[PDB]
C-alpha cells in the first residue's frame, strides 16, 4: 500500500509498504528515499509518538493517510 510522509519544509516521499512492516523497518526504508538516519527521525500523528517496535497495524495506519516527519538533531 502507498503511504505519504510530509516532511516540514514542503517536501513529500512516495513510499512502498505494508501492514507487516513495523515502525524500525520503515524508518529504515525512508533512508533510501531522503537520507535521513532512522535514529534522528521521528514520526508523530495526533500527538501519537510512534515507537519502532510497532507495526502499521496498532495504528491503522490506512491508504491516503498522510504521516509527519521530525528532524531531532544530535548536537546543536
Amino acid at each position: 500500500m502507498q503511504i505519504f510522509v510530509k516532511t516540514l519544509t514542503g517536501k513529500t516521499i512516495t513510499l512502498e509498504v505494508e501492514p507487516s512492516d513495523t515502525i524500525e523497518n520503515v524508518k529504515a526504508k525512508i533512508q533510501d528515499k531522503e537520507g535521513i538516519p532512522p535514529d534522528q527521525q521521528r514520526l508523530i500523528f495526533a500527538g501519537k509518538q510512534l515507537e519502532d517496535g510497532r507495526t502499521l497495524s496498532d495504528y491503522n495506519i490506512q491508504k491516503e493517510s498522510t504521516l509527519h516527519l521530525v528532524l531531532r538533531l544530535r548536537g546543536g
